[PDB]
């Protein structure tokens, strides 16, 4: 056998350990992985292939392999007592030696010059801006109570979302471009790709309860005032948290979170199993994306059919809000002015529909800022429709379609991935004007005093 083939036989090894259920599983595997290791001593490396055989940097190789056994013999005398959680242990301690000190020969992959100085500055940027924004973002619906209860409870929980991602597995990849390999354990290895499931996934469906929530709003205005939203939001918030932990799970059975040196990041692999990223794919992008379209379409099609706007009276200047209606008159929050029947006059003049003026131009703080939570979503689609088709792309026939997809694009790809974390507050403040007053507010409190 190869040197080049037996490096990639121990490894998939390796990887069934993790998986494994019987020590038998682990025995069969130790034992296929101790001889793969012998036959790899007597085999010499592509890149010290100038190197004498008894040379001190080509003998320094041959004693790797001997302490690489070393591991293997001690793990599989724990496997044949029957205790499989105290072998997959020590196998563990055999992965971290195999990837720093067997680490020196070879290396099949060839990452660009562009890669790492990209990588590097566009996580700088997105920390800084994520940190920063995202944090004001908390503190103003904190703050101000008019537009926590404007259905902006959500918004906390997607700026936690894009928060966490830039306080963990971030700062740890900007030490693996530096350092040039995963630098930390392998404990914090699977963690950091957990915490972007969480980040990723949970943004999507922070975005779907945002969209259904402004579609609730504006259509069937009437039927949604209806239904309470006092302790129904805490709990749908909740939920789709918990719903991203239990799709995340499988991860761990397939074990497709590891490092991929492409991008100096530990994340999930796409072609560990094309079974659960045609989920990911359709399930956790392409149905929740649709379905936010269809929320989305029905509310654009309203203000195109000049629907539920703003009404101003062109005697008095009364601005007829349908959010609020005219409750005191009968007409009950929610109702759209094309609604009201004619014997309706302004509360204040006492005029007539007949007279009244529809205010042209929408604002997009106007309905529950809907204008500027659709940007979110097109500005989240944008950054996520890529990787999306790549993984789907895998998902169909990974046998001619991945070694073909270029590594240039995957790295340009999963750069919009990773700047998404910081945008989010950046259209609030140039939407929303409500924001924007937020935003100078808490930045002129600890300025000054
Ligand atoms: C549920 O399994 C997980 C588990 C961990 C994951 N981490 C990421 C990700 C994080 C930051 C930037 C881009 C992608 C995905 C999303 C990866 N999606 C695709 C289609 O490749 C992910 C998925
Ligand atoms: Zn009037």
């Amino acid at each position: 056998a190869d040197l080049e083939d037996n490096w990639e036989t121990l490894n998939d090894n390796l990887k069934v350990i993790e998986k494994a259920d019987n020590a038998a599983q682990v025995k069969d595997a130790l034992t296929k992985m101790r001889a793969a290791a012998l036959d790899a001593q007597k085999a010499t490396p592509p890149k010290l292939e100038d190197k004498s055989p008894d040379s001190p940097e080509m003998k320094d190789f041959r004693h790797g392999f001997d302490i690489l056994v070393g591991q293997i013999d001690d793990a599989l005398k724990l496997a044949n007592e029957g205790k499989v959680k105290e072998a997959q242990a020590a196998a563990e301690q055999l992965k971290t030696t195999r990837n720093a000190y067997i680490q020196k020969y070879l290396g099949d992959g060839a990452r660009p010059s562009w890669v790492a100085p990209a990588l590097s500055a566009v996580l700088i940027v997105t920390t800084a801006v994520d940190v920063v924004g995202n944090l004001l973002v908390i503190l103003s619906v904190l703050r101000n109570r008019k537009l926590r209860n404007a259905g902006n409870l959500f918004l906390v929980s997607l700026a936690l979302a894009d928060l966490v991602v830039a306080f963990y597995p971030y700062p740890l990849i900007l030490v693996a471009i530096f350092y040039d390999g995963w630098a930390f354990g392998e404990e914090h290895c699977k963690a950091s790709a957990f915490v972007m499931g969480l980040s990723v996934i949970g943004s999507v469906w922070n975005i779907t309860a945002i969209a259904i929530d402004r579609y609730l709003y504006i259509c069937h205005s009437m039927a949604y005032h209806r239904i309470y939203r006092r302790w129904h939001t805490p709990l749908h918030i909740c939920l789709i948290w918990l719903l991203t932990v239990v799709a995340l799970l499988p991860n761990f059975f397939v074990g497709s979170l590891e490092y991929d040196p492409r991008i100096y990041s530990c994340t999930f692999i796409q072609t560990a199993s094309t079974q659960y990223t045609a989920a990911v794919v359709v399930i956790h992008f392409l149905l929740p994306i649709a379905v936010v379209s269809f929320c989305y379409l029905r509310i654009w099609v309203l203000v195109l059919q000049a629907r539920m706007k703003k009404y101003t009276c062109t005697v008095c200047g009364y601005i007829y809000n349908p959010e609020d209606g005219d409750p005191d008159n009968g007409v009950n929050p929610g109702t759209d002015f094309k609604d009201i029947p004619d014997d309706w006059v302004c509360p204040l003049c006492g005029v007539g529909k007949d007279q009244f003026e529809e205010v042209e131009c929408l604002k997009p703080s106007d309905l529950r800022s809907f204008l500027t939570m659709f940007v979110v979503f097109v500005i989240f689609a944008i950054c996520f429709a890529p990787l999306n088709c790549i993984g789907l792309a895998v998902a169909i026939n990974p046998q001619e379609m991945a070694p073909q997809i270029p590594e240039g694009l995957f790295v340009t790809s999963y750069l919009l991935a990773y700047f998404n974390s910081c945008l989010n507050p950046i259209v609030y403040g140039l939407l929303d004007q409500n924001f924007r007053r937020e935003y100078k507010r808490i930045l002129l409190a600890l300025w000054n005093p």
